[PDB]
């Protein structure tokens, strides 16, 4: 005979898996007692987490957009329809002009389903810092012909002229805008002009700034791109989920009353990528986050994110640090550590030992040997930190890098040699204690408060 | 001004989103009051669901197997390490011979990352029913040179000679075993022999049967496949996650001596490169719980019961005269042939759904000739053989009404739908199915007296 | 200053290049004093050679089919038009139904231009013994997805059923019939039926049997194939040139009055393959050979070729030798030497040392280790040999293989070991002398006779 | 009954095919009585033509470089060996450092076989004006990932910085130098530097200039390219044949030490695999004659004269005010810019042709802006600088009439053609061009008193 159902299936994690329960609890405290500046990270709501960790995880569905609303799909169909319309609402889209598929598992498979839908294998692709196909060679560089466009070597802004030169020569079927680690806004108009001239589709991956986009705090790629993709856990502050927006209806002139043919191509491609159906709990959670993202409180959050990023950059620069483009217009700063005589690996490893989490990051000129760190505001803004709080974060960064330099001097620049300085280091423990003392002062979303 | 953090971020879903909260309750009730026969569906444990809706959803990780065990990764690396070692334990794998990557988002990205690791674009691939309409034309068929092998069109078993025939002519770089609707065990020995005569890598997508593999209730693909992939929510009863197993260590005996398997780094890189923004660490944690639960004698008994329920449901259906593909089952599913009755899968799937019996139409033109039915979900609710025979009776009742609407209201898909309206018989069978479903326990929520 | 024009440009080969003049003269005598049974070889006419070695070699042309007939192209345009219409005539084609491009350099680039015209890279291809991509891996196996069909393992005939099984499963865009070394005719009807069912184009490479096709001595692939390609020096007995025939005009039903779109696609593809224009001397020579091929004398030649192949096979089999399919219906026999305990390399190398030229050839079951020889009648038929003359050739083959066996016994089966027996071998010199004595008895086309 | 062998096979073309024989005579006369300025055309020697129309056309060869030197291949292997050694001698190549394959049918199959040897499908390729309409979209652009580099749009010279720019961004596996209508020498040193910074193979299609390379009248691509391909009928004055040169032996100094070039076998295999039915051994023999003739001081003086005739023609044209691309020439051709006069290439090419001056329209929309003009053919007939200045005058006369039909009969391609009918001026210039052309010797036939 079987075990009783409750013994395995209705008992708490603390009873079933004490080891995992303990590590989750330890990671819970670590998120609270530290400064999370990873740009793609956020802290989502308890309400999202409840939809995420619910019986929606048990519901299979075909993987095409639900249209039945009856039978066994009565409820996921309304959930998904609420997700779609909240999606269109949060990004201020006309549903007669824009459709949204909310079935992809994540952003990356959402992108690759989008590419699969509108392109053939080996069709030529351009995106920011998109490898030709160690760093990251995605499916997009392997199965398509990728050529990157690049930021201006000196100013850090996208060379929109070299991009047009590149597009007219290379002739991509598709141009991808919306790379990561870019601290300025995108001239989507120029991207449309450029795509029109070379006959390319224009896709935006707004994964990073989807929250800022939703709050109308940055340029909207929907105004000029044919397709928009995103993940939903970054600045949007939702689950780790994916969505694909595509144009619907009449095309702008070019042509005898022709209409966008995106919907069916995209639906089939996501459907075909969904062995076993979607993560319907992710769709349920996403709908929650989209409703939240349409609130006044979120518009203000997004404003504060930008303002925190700006204040952090101004602090860092006043101490003499090099920020790519010399500032930011979105949620992140890109910090060129090479002028200091530092690599991102050292700064990220020393920060990490002090309960500051940042991402080492390639900066204009690198060759896995990154000379920068990427620094995001959304996570700590969601804990309610304001500009003065991000100035103190800047000081912590100052101390961290000051400490990295001091360790590097006494122990050497080679990474393994530098490593001996992180062992039993008083200044590391002191800085970490200050970070934990500081971080504990702020609230934390994601769990129940009476 | 920003909303207080507690207002938007610490307030329960019932308050923040009553609309979604209501729909989740309604769906929660629907899962309790119906018969879930979708072969890929299961009902996972509350403990899995707790690890899933946890602060691991906020944790970024680079997407490479974690080995730091310090700093911001100290805990997920420990969780991830518990996942890997528990994956290896649950499938009885020596760690010196098998490694596992627990980082893919889901089954299909896991597969395609495995294929991307060991193959190049346009490399030749063979899989069951794998296309080269209603069906999935997936990335595997689009970026690789793919050709199916099929079941013997009259026995419904895999035609192993015709497979070696095609494999020797086609020369696939990779052969994939495992199938969504195959009611019989696989001859992984025979596949390995075929793989070696044509120089192929051998990969098993064990997603549907991984629970049975873990319980050693079906053959283990690990004895003969180079790579085994899985999604984890089917018979393994875990989260919707992904996993890639690969061989490590020295290879078997026209190759160099002292040679070793070269899978780990390419697979790791391929998974890492497919993870823009990191893995779902909440899925890795939840899956580590599921793997621990899979390694228990209670789970072995669950898997035995799944097979026996599938068989008992099978014997019932053919006891009434229906045709099962291969005339029975060796795993968690039955594949019911509706052509001898003259009905399509889409018809029986629709009427069943109206009675809170969920099944999937299934190939056996582009019109589905059968119906796929699985035991894992209902077996998870505690059902045993006689209960599945009651399900058989419900299915017999269900299909008898479908033949009564067909032979009366018409056989066209137009004329047939007109008969499922205010249909007394569909109402009463729905009611009986509902009454029956509520009799059984349901995993997924925390019992009141464990809350302490 | 320059040399006088005549000194380099109007002097004979014997004066300019005595070494080459001598070797050409030596090769001239070798062709006369030997038995050439290479199936793809022929001896073309003096008239073809005069058009081949003429001032047409100096004429550049664009590489699209000539339509001007005025100006600098006045004459190549009529030459090429004479070539096209003689082409259509020699293969009994309706010009409203069939077009012919006569610009390809050779058969292989003609094939690959044909494939390039009607297919995209990686489109799936089937042909007889077509490798999937050492033997021969052509551009067709490298740039397309090739799957072969195969002869029946026991009978040597094409498995037309396994072919249909293969076509319906593999779904090629194009099926190629007309492999080489196949000694029977082709059921082009079944090939059309099979191509119709899998939606494939049907192309025939008749390089080998184009002469027999022209004389209506074998099945005509034009009756069922969409495209026919050929080289022109084999059974057609012309220059080494290429041609591509394609259907023109209405398609058979399937569809609202749709017409074949082959002409422009093929013209452009050959044009694009012709860096520097065509070999206009090859077009001039080809036109000569096509006129010759439409004569009664050629119809009889083609008949005698078949009859010589048959008589040679019957002789070989009566001595107990294994012929694939046990006979022939065209110009060649395929001789399976494995039952004798011999490889094609030994038989071809010993034959070659006796002024018999044959091609070692893979036979059903080989793995560059060929167990057969390919044997063609067209060359020696063109010297006027008849059935009794080919029976004597069979005897020479008998003696040759009898000698190979005897050498292999005394010196071993390993090729290098066998090789020591060909050194200073009386029976080899005797057999060679008999071959030269026999071969000298027959006339030779290709040079001027008063 | 079979025709006697002498009747069809030993009877001259004048008897067997009077129609073709007549047309060849007429074309023979046309070549003598006009001005041939097609840059790729030459007039080859009678000795080449004898080796070409010879019994080598019947000889089959397997398509691998011949090394038997016995049996049925004893003589072509000796001929082929004379071809290879003479190819190496004519381009001043050490045999220990350079091998050559003389078996491709023609230039374009030679190129594509070279690319197939060292590349894989979709590998990235850069060449001059190489596309990714009126122009050739060839197999190189279709099966490989191709991108052009261009001349500087204002100087007409290769923009070497913009080429290294693209090469470092694009990362071509292969860069191709050589161009059909470039009037200047190539910086093969600069190409090699570019090749090495981006990790490319470097290949020169030297077809247009191989005669000059052999004479050492332009830079040698062999000093810096890994592979050099050529067709042989242009400035080399040979048959229409093909040839692939490749580096052999140790490589130059981030690579292994003692490393050697690995080109020979892959190229041989690629050429062999492209030769269904064997090579054109009559072309290999004829080419061996051409290579011998190229290795002589008389040929060096011919090549010097070709360059000087091109220059002298260039100075003449701009002496009258016309625009040459790059304002002159360093090789065998001039590239005449017709846009400052307001005419298209197609217009001047048509009118010229009507006067027995053959030129090619040439890029400098999809409408040809210029005209390509080469010195090799006319220089082969014995013409020197003042004769080419008379050609310049004929071209000035020719283009002046084209501007007189344009500005009068209309500038549209419709209105322009109406003006080239019974046109007195075109008749008289044709006549003068004809009278002038007949003044010069013509190679290709056997002088009466060498017939002994």
């Amino acid at each position: 005979h079987m075990d009783p159902v409750s013994v395995w299936g209705n008992t708490p994690l603390a009873t079933v898996d004490p080891e995992i329960h303990d590590l989750i609890e330890k990671e819970k405290r670590r998120q609270c007692r530290g400064i999370e500046l990873i740009a793609s990270e956020n802290f989502t709501s308890f309400a999202v987490i409840e939809a995420l960790g619910s019986a929606l995880t048990n519901k299979y569905s075909e993987g095409m957009p639900g249209n039945r609303y009856y039978g066994g799909n009565e409820y996921i169909d309304q959930i998904e329809n609420l997700c779609r319309s909240r999606a269109l609402q949060a990004f201020h889209l006309d549903a007669q002009s824009w459709g949204v598929n909310v079935q992809p598992y994540s952003g990356s498979p959402a992108n690759f389903a989008a590419y699969t839908a509108v392109l053939n294998p080996h069709d030529r692709i351009m995106g920011l810092d998109l490898p030709s196909g160690g760093k990251k060679i995605s499916a997009t560089s392997i199965y398509f012909e990728s050529l990157p466009y690049k930021v201006n070597s000196t100013t850090g802004y996208i060379d929109y002229d070299r991009l047009e030169e590149k597009a007219l020569d290379f002739r991509p079927k598709l141009i991808i805008c919306g790379g990561s680690a870019y601290p300025r806004d995108w001239d989507y108009k120029r991207f449309r002009e450029v795509a029109d001239k070379c006959g390319a589709l224009l896709l935006c991956d707004m994964a990073h700034t989807s929250g800022l986009v939703a709050a109308q705090e940055v340029n909207s790629p929907f105004e000029y791109c044919d397709i928009v993709t995103t993940t939903t856990h970054k600045s949007l502050r939702g689950p780790r989920a994916g969505m694909i927006f595509y144009r619907k209806g009449p095309k702008p002139p070019k042509p005898e009353n022709a209409v966008y043919d995106f919907e069916d191509k995209i639906n089939f491609a996501v459907f075909s990528s969904l062995q076993g159906g979607p993560h319907n709990h992710q769709i349920g959670a996403l709908a929650v986050a989209l409703k939240q993202a349409a609130s006044p409180g979120f518009k203000a959050y997004a404003k504060q994110v930008k303002a925190n990023a700006v204040a952090l950059g101004k602090y860092l620069m006043g101490k003499g640090y090099s920020l790519v483009t010399g500032g930011t217009e979105n949620h992140l700063v890109l910090w060129d550590l090479r002028p200091l005589g530092l690599t991102g690996n050292k700064v990220e490893k020393l920060c990490d030992l002090c309960n500051i989490t940042v991402n080492k990051n390639a900066v204009f000129g690198d060759s896995l040997a990154p000379g920068g760190v990427r620094i995001g505001a959304p996570a700590m803004t969601s804990r309610g930190l304001v500009e003065k709080d991000f100035e103190q974060i800047g000081e912590f960064l100052h101390r961290a890098v000051t400490l990295t330099l001091e360790i590097q001097k006494e122990h050497g620049k080679l990474l393994k040699d530098f490593n001996k300085g992180l062992v039993n280091n008083k200044a590391i423990e002191d800085l970490k204690a200050d970070v934990e003392k500081f971080s504990a002062l702020f609230d934390m979303p994601g769990f129940l408060v009476s």
